[PDB]
């Protein structure tokens, strides 16, 4: 029996599960193929759609057993293509993803040996990773090795990025019309930019002739598959295929069925085109599918079953598409198979009216019975949301594996508002990835990287100087112990913290530089708004909104940290610097009396405490205005928003003992939740701590709570779950997901993994199988808070 509603779903759900993580060489080969045809003769824009097209032209193409939706990114599911253009992997690379415990890849000799003698010797000077760090200043060596930040397009293009809905009210052969039409009125005589967009543009054409090609090869590949098959059952599968790809991609799609494939049929394009981060989502797919879902319907040609099959091969296709192989730092920071295809139900629709409608409450069936960890399905609640939606939506978060999270719709439009977005393209957007928040199809909303909030404090409290890689990776602001009050430490952290963005930012600028020219995107451009009217790569700012993003970590670590400081060294003066730091420097090891009073006699974040919280708000504001409004390079804007994915784990790793209590190499507190043991006081008092950080200046925050099960049991819980995310969002708290395990579940699991291979858990953001995740990260997940109402 399993999950899938009906046989076919559970079988393509059966074979997603059970592919194995391997990486596709056919990709960097085709790649290789192309660039040395034409590297040196065109322009890079073009260059790279002339490779996509002739990846798209020539990779083998699977149509897996009873597909309703067709399209695979590598070779088989869980076949994570390479991208040596981006990271080009030294063979030691193969080896360490190969033989890793958790999110190994399987190179195959065959493809160990391709990689060895085809692509590193065309790619390892070529590739934008060398580019980057040869580009790089010492200090940001320094500090980056130093886990200062992260650099989030080391191994990855910016990506980011979510579908708006020109794919579903036009074709790529009506969007290269478009394209067409942008040049012929290029104006070579006055826009002295002509040039650049015309690379552009030509660029994007072609990416418009690789999609169609893609359309006429799986409908080809369909019919010639239904020829040799003798099912007629499954004759007609394909022959509905076919049906469905002789109209998508290449044509706007008519019925409900041809919309999820004409998405997934962009989706495999752009994520193949480059190694983008989150992959890519349709967003407010009940708003897109639901016109499709009524006119099917009142044709008789679909009904909810229907609809909900195909929607339930759309769930197996994303969880079939794993996030390529990622090594060093990149891996440290985003330690999952899962690529954060976020899919946003409930909302509003455009006109900014209750948006739950038929494809709502199916989106809802779907998720709760395939029980993927892919795509990452969650629900947006408004003021306007239905109560039936929103407790419907409790019912399947109770059941404790992560999904969906809540994200608060009013939070979502007036974050986009506050970036700069019209009301009317605020209300098409939402949240992607763990929880960032976007004008979807309108904007480049890019991360650039995690930032070790905690660590800056570290920097602070010795002069510049980093313990634990034993260099002076910050600069010197001053001997800690000379402060004579908080307000000159916490200047202190800021100069810090200024001087670490500083260099982060210069980094960046230099790889926005890289990933500007070095990885134009003509196919994401074609779907994104503005790109096409603009002329402009959505890699170098054709997106009609530009942000980028430092992702701050540890919120709560240093919040605590400095709230430990302001209690303990300057305000009940129990001890001083020098002590505060000798303890810290022996990982409380002698200094009991220290620890205990950081840890359980100083004000925490998390409880509605203004002490604490009020230090948090003015950390948060500190970050928000050290990054907020600095200029990317391609005329947008930087912001800030609060989401750590595994990086918190690393982050904590190469981190010293903190003032909070924390210990030398533990976790940093995960999203803007409170730092271990630090909420004491229920999940009301987290709600109203958090909601004192200003989500409305944020691209996002990232708020875990977990409950114990027995208090979410029936209506009484679902209630509860309710009204918490409606108090919360009441107060613009943005996001808020649950965790409903039992700990002695996960200790068991710990203890013999193999016998809880089903068992998936909120990480931050997204859900993971609990296997997946590291010892220090299951310890910091079953370490949260068990809250009860
Ligand atoms: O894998 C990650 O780290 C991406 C980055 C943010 O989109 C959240 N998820």
């Amino acid at each position: 029996m399993a999950r899938g509603t009906f046989e076919r779903t559970k079988k393509l759900r059966e074979e997603s599960i059970n592919a194995e993580p391997h990486i596709s060489i056919e990709r960097a080969v085709l790649m290789t193929e192309a660039y040395k045809k034409y590297e040196g003769s065109v322009e890079i824009p073009v260059l790279r759609a002339l490779s996509f097209k002739h990846y798209i032209e020539n990779r083998t193409l699977s149509i897996n057993d009873g597909e309703l939706i067709v399209g695979e990114k590598g070779d088989s599911p869980n076949g994570a293509p390479t991208y040596p253009e981006i990271c080009c992997h030294t063979m030691e690379d193969l080896e360490v993803m190969h033989n890793r415990d958790i999110i190994n890849f399987s190179v195959s000799e065959e493809a160990r040996k391709i990689h060895k003698e085809e692509i590193i010797p065309f790619w390892k000077k070529r590739q934008t990773r060398d580019k980057i760090i040869n580009a790089m200043t010492p200090e940001w060596l320094a500090a980056y090795e130093a886990g200062m930040f992260t650099e989030f397009m080391e191994q990855r293009a910016p990506g980011h990025t979510v579908c708006g809905d020109t794919i579903y009210k036009k074709g790529f052969l009506d969007l290269k019309k478009d394209i067409e039409a942008r040049l012929k009125e290029l104006d070579f005589l006055n826009d002295l930019d002509a040039y650049n967009k015309k690379a552009d543009l030509e660029a994007m054409a072609i990416a418009c002739d690789a999609m169609v090609i893609l359309g006429k090869r799986y409908a080809e590949k369909a019919r010639q598959m239904a020829e040799e098959e003798t099912d007629e059952a499954k004759k007609k599968d394909l022959l509905l295929i076919a049906e469905t790809c002789d109209v998508v991609p290449a044509h706007k799609p008519e019925t409900y069925h041809q919309a999820i494939q004409m998405y997934w049929f962009v989706h495999i394009g752009v994520t193949t085109e480059l190694n983008i981060w989150d992959a890519f989502t349709p967003g407010r797919l009940d708003q897109h599918l639901n016109p499709f879902y009524e006119r099917d319907v009142e044709n008789g040609i679909l009904d909810r079953d229907r609809a909900q099959e195909l929607l339930e091969c759309l769930w197996v296709k994303f969880n079939n598409q794993p996030a390529p192989p990622k090594v060093g730092i990149t891996l440290k920071e985003s330690s999952t198979y899962t690529d954060f295809a976020n899919i946003n139900t409930g909302g509003i629709n455009p006109d900014g009216q209750d948006g739950v409608n038929e494809v709502s409450y199916i989106i809802l069936d779907v998720m709760d019975e395939m029980k993927l960890i892919q795509p990452s399905s969650n629900v947006q609640i408004s003021k306007k949301t239905p109560q039936k939606f929103l407790k419907r939506a409790c019912e399947i978060s109770r059941k404790g594996w992560g999904q969906p999270a809540f994200y608060n719709t009013e939070a979502i439009v007036q974050e986009l508002m506050e970036a700069g977005k019209t009301i009317e393209d605020a209300r098409l957007g939402g949240t992607s990835g763990c929880v960032e928040t976007g004008c979807f199809g309108k904007e480049a909303y890019v991360l650039t990287g995690y930032m070790n909030i905690p660590k800056i404090l570290e920097l602070t409290l010795n002069n510049g100087y980093d313990p634990i890689s034993k260099k002076q990776i910050g600069i010197e602001t001053g001997d800690p112990r000379n402060f004579q009050s908080y307000e000159e430490l916490f200047e202190a952290f800021k100069k810090q913290l200024h001087y670490m963005i500083d260099i982060k930012i210069e980094g960046n600028a230099v790889i926005e530089n890289i990933c500007a020219k070095h990885m134009p995107c003509p196919l994401m451009s074609t779907i994104v708004d503005d790109c096409i009217e603009k002329g402009k790569d959505y890699q170098r700012g054709g997106a009609r909104y530009n942000t980028r993003y430092i992702q701050g970590v540890g919120i709560g670590t240093i919040t605590d940290s400095l709230t430990a400081i302001k209690y303990n060294v300057f305000d009940k003066k129990k001890f001083d610097m020098d002590t505060l730091l000798k303890a810290l420097d022996a990982n409380f090891e002698g200094y009991e009396a220290i620890l205990n009073l950081v840890s359980n006699k100083t004000p925490k974040y998390g409880n509605d405490d203004d002490y604490a919280d009020e230090i948090m708000q003015e950390i948060f504001n500190a970050y928000y205005n050290e990054v907020t409004g600095r200029p990317t390079v391609c005329g947008g804007e930087y912001r800030v928003d609060m989401l750590p994915t595994t990086c918190h784990i690393y982050f904590g790793e190469i981190m010293g003992a903190s003032p909070n209590g924390r210990l030398c190499a533990k976790p940093v507190s995960e999203g803007i939740s409170p730092e271990k043991g630090g909420d004491t006081n229920g999940p009301t008092a987290v709600i109203k701590s958090c909601a004192k950080m200003d989500h409305i200046k944020t691209g996002g925050t990232l708020l875990n709570q977990r409950f114990a099960p027995s208090v979410v049991q029936g209506e009484k819980g679902l209630d509860n779950m309710a009204n918490l995310v409606r108090a919360y969002f009441n107060m613009d708290g943005h996001h808020i997901q649950f965790n409903v395990f039992d700990k002695n579940v996960l200790l068991e699991a710990q203890k013999n993994p193999q016998d809880y291979k089903d068992l998936i858990v909120r990480v931050a953001g997204y859900s993971d199988h609990f296997n997946n995740l590291s010892r220090t990260l299951q310890d910091e997940i079953i370490g949260r808070t068990e809250q009860t109402f």
